[PDB]
Parts: C-alpha cells; structure tokens; sequence
C-alpha cells in the first residue's frame, strides 16, 4: 500500500517507541504522528519531547518525500545518517538528543532544506562541511553547543545563501576571522558568543540587514566599524573581547538600537552616551574610557593620545594601559615633566600605520622615538611646529616623502628608511 512502507518499519525497529504512540496499524500511513500525501508517501514525522531512546535507521534517506522531520528533545542516540536523499526536506528539528555524530557530507543534495536545528547534541567534534552551500534555500541555521571546530566556512555569501537569516553557532569551538563572504549579506540574527573567534569586526558594517549579533565572548579586536548603514540593528552584544578605539557616533546615533552589551573590552575615548530608551550595559572601569561619565569629553592630551593610537590601528597594548583622564600616571612610552607631556617612546613595539598628524598637538614633546617598528606614510610637517623638541628617531621604518624641515637644534633621525626622500608620482 506504499513504497515508503518497508522503510518505516526500519524506523519503527530502530525507536523505542514511547508507549502513548501507536505505530500498530499495518499501514505505516496511520501511524500516529505520521503523515502521507495523496500517494501514500511520507511527508512528516513529528516525535517532539517523547524522551525516545533508540536510533535512526541508515535507509531514513530513501524516505525521498519527507518534508518535516521532529525529534527534538527526545534520547535518540548514535550516528545521524546520510541524509542526502532528502531533497524535499524542509525542516529538520534534532536538538536536544544524544546523537554522536553527523554525516561528513550534511547539507549534500537538500535543496529544499528552509531551517536545521541541531544544537545540544553531544557529537564528537566536526568541522562544518563545504557541502553547506548546497542548502541554499536555507533561511535558519542553529548549530549551537554542537562541539563544531575549524573556522567558519566562507560559504554565507549571498549567491550561495540567498535566504540564509538566522545563523546560531554559539558555544562550540570556532576559531579564525570573520568570513568576509559575511559583507552584503542580509543575514539578521547573527549568534557566535563563546567561542575563540579573533580579528577584526569591520565586515559588521557590511551587513546592514543585522537586527540581533552576539559576539561575546571571543577574542575580537581593533575598533568597531562605521555601523550607519545598520539602520535595523537593535541588540550589539560584544561583551569580553578584546575590542579597542573609540566607540563610533554612528553606533551611538542608530535609533533602532534598543541593547548594548560593551562590558570587559578596551574601548577608549569617552564613555559613550546613547538615547535614553537604550538599555545599556557598561560597566564602570571594564574599559579604558577616559571617565566614567557617559558623555563626558577627555582631557585634550587624552583625545590627542587616542588619535596617535588611531593611526596606530588601535593596539591593544595601548588601550590596555592608557586608562583614565590623565596621561601622566603610568602610561606606556608617554614621560611627563609634571603636567607636560615630555617624550613619547615606541621604539621596537612591533607598530603598524603612519604618524597621527594630531601628535604636534603634544606642545611640550621633547623626544619622539618611534624607531624599528613597521610604520609608513609621511612624516607629518606639523612636527616642524614642536618648538621644545630635540631628538625625533623614526630610525628603520617605511617612510617615504620629503623629510620636513625642523629647527637647526632638532636631531632628526631616518636611517633605516630606504624611500626616505622619495616623492615622486
Ligand atoms: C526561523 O527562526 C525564527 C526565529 O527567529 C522563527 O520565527 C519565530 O518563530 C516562533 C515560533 O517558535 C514565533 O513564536 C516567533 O514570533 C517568530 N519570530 C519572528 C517571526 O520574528 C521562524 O519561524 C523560523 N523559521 C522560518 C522558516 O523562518
Ligand atoms: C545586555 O545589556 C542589557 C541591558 O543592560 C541587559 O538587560 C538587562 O538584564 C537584566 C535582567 O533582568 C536587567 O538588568 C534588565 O531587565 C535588562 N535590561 C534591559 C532589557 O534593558 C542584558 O542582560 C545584557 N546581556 C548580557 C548577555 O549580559
Ligand atoms: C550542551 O550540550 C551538552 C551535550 O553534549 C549538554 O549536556 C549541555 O547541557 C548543553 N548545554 C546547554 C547550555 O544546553
Ligand atoms: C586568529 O586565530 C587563528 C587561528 O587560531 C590564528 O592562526 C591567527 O594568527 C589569529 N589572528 C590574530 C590576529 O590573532
């Protein structure tokens, strides 16, 4: 009476049917929680928290017309088996059994497949497979707490993902950057927290559908990007990372943004004040913002400090010792003759980036070393105005251009600089 019936007696064998479910009838048709179409094929099995021990039959695959498969919170336990014959498949809900894998080529051949929900299985551990760009009516996509590893594969684009909405990966062990097939998605909930993603988080200002990201908990740095195109975006969670620079305005301004989770980073410049309707969440000194005053400025050395870091692509090494409102108490290569800043020292500090023009702001300078790191660009004639300054040491850098003309008293050092004097076209 069907041809899916000699395949739904494997699964009958294989679940330890729960007892208030009556698979009896000869016809797997009538079964409970069993549905078939016009033509007596099987079109939607939904086991939902039943607690049902057992396992899935490797032929579940030939079931070629299942459209919904539900088995969420029950105890189903070994191998989820190949599931590429699936290709009308629409929702498949495992999450919160005891399966202890997932076949090595998932999303292979289910071409229909809107939503998967996995998370909370106890598989052994597993990279998320190429063959994910084979689900491309996928819509969501929750594989959080599923012991996955490796990097995020760059499969999200949109020619491959078009529909792709929902992305949940939290808690497993995801390493390496942000795919940068993230940028001109319309992926809008975006869920990566606690794991060990690093980089930056610019490719965030690419992806103006977002509504909802966590990324906290990672290791993420440099500054948060221009986020003005974002104009939906209402929960930005990157609590515990290790992001630096100043919060950006267009974060701030965005009047969709109802939560802001910044707490545990190295943010830097001014505490930041967002609309009052915003619950936010900025715990006193878990930042190195000049005050604890939402909307209060720095002292001007603090904001022309903060600048030079800037140019500097924001270190970490800095923001994490430049805390506070005032530069003279213990900050990293900055001396002080009471009150006047006096030298900023840099050298060997592995720096990348240019020279802030913002640095001639520093009137006092008596010495800049920024000798034997990686910086480039030109050295800004601004400098020229330092009318205290006595040694700048740019030794065994990249710079290029005119050297400036400084006072007859200033010792100017640029060996090590091969395109110094360079200026051509
Ligand atoms: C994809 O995920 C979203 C959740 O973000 C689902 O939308 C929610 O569905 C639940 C049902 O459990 C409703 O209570 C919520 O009101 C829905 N939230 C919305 C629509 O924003 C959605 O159903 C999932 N599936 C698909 C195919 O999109
Ligand atoms: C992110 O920040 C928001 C805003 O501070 C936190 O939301 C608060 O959570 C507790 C739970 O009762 C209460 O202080 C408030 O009810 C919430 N405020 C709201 C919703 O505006 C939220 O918990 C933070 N998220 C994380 C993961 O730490
Ligand atoms: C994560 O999955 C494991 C099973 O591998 C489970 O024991 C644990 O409760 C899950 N964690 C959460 C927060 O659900
Ligand atoms: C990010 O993590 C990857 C993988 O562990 C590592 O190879 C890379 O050097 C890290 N990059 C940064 C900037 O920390």
């Amino acid at each position: 009476t069907g041809l899916d019936d000699s395949t739904m007696q494997s699964l009958k064998s294989s679940l330890n049917l729960t007892s208030d479910v009556d698979w009896s009838n000869p016809n797997p048709c009538k079964w409970q929680s069993v549905q078939c179409d016009g033509s007596n094929r099987v079109t939607k099995i939904q086991l939902k928290q039943k607690g049902i021990r057992g396992t899935l039959p490797t032929n579940l695959q030939s079931l070629s017309e299942l459209v919904i498969l539900e088995l969420f919170l029950n105890r189903i336990s070994g191998p989820i088996p190949d599931l590429s014959g699936l290709s009308r498949l629409q929702t498949l809900n495992l999450h919160d059994n005891l399966f202890t894998s997932v076949p090595k080529n998932l999303f292979s051949g289910m071409s229909s497949l809107q939503e998967m929900y996995l998370e909370n299985n106890p598989f052994d551990p597993w990279v998320i497979p190429d063959t994910v760009k084979e689900a491309t009516s996928l819509q969501n996509l929750t594989l959080s707490n599923c012991s996955i590893i490796g990097k995020i594969p760059d499969f999200f684009g949109s020619q491959s993902l078009p529909s792709l909405t929902n992305l949940k990966l939290s808690q497993n062990g995801l390493e390496g950057e942000l795919p940068m097939s993230f940028a001109g998605t319309s992926i809008q909930s975006l869920f990566l927290n606690g794991q060990k993603l690093n980089g930056s988080i610019s490719v965030l200002g690419n992806m103006t559908s977002l509504v909802e990201v966590s990324l906290q908990g990672n290791q993420f740095s440099g500054p948060i990007p221009d986020l003005s195109g974002l104009v939906s975006l209402r929960v930005f969670n990157v609590r515990e990372n290790q992001l630096t620079g100043v919060v950006p305005q267009s974060l701030v301004s965005l009047s969709s943004l109802t939560t802001v989770n910044l707490t545990n980073n190295y943010l830097q410049g001014p505490t930041p004040l967002f609309g009052k309707s915003v619950g936010v969440d900025i715990v006193n000194n878990m930042n190195s913002f000049c005050t604890n005053v939402a909307g209060e400025a720095c002292d001007p050395r603090v904001d022309t400090l903060v600048s030079v870091a800037e140019s500097f692509g924001y270190p970490v090494k800095l923001a994490e010792s430049w805390k506070g409102n005032n530069p003279c108490v213990n900050w990293v290569g900055i001396t002080c003759s009471g009150g006047n800043i006096t030298v900023v020292n840099m050298r060997k500090q592995d720096l990348s980036g240019t020279i802030s023009p913002s640095l001639a702001k520093l009137t006092s300078l008596e010495t800049i070393n920024l000798a034997d790191n990686k910086l480039s660009g030109h050295i800004p004639d601004e400098l020229t105005t330092l009318s205290k300054l006595r040694l700048l040491d740019v030794s065994n850098n990249d710079f290029y251009g005119i050297p400036p003309k400084f006072r007859d008293t200033v010792t100017l050092v640029t060996e090590g600089n091969a395109n110094m004097g360079k200026n051509g076209p």
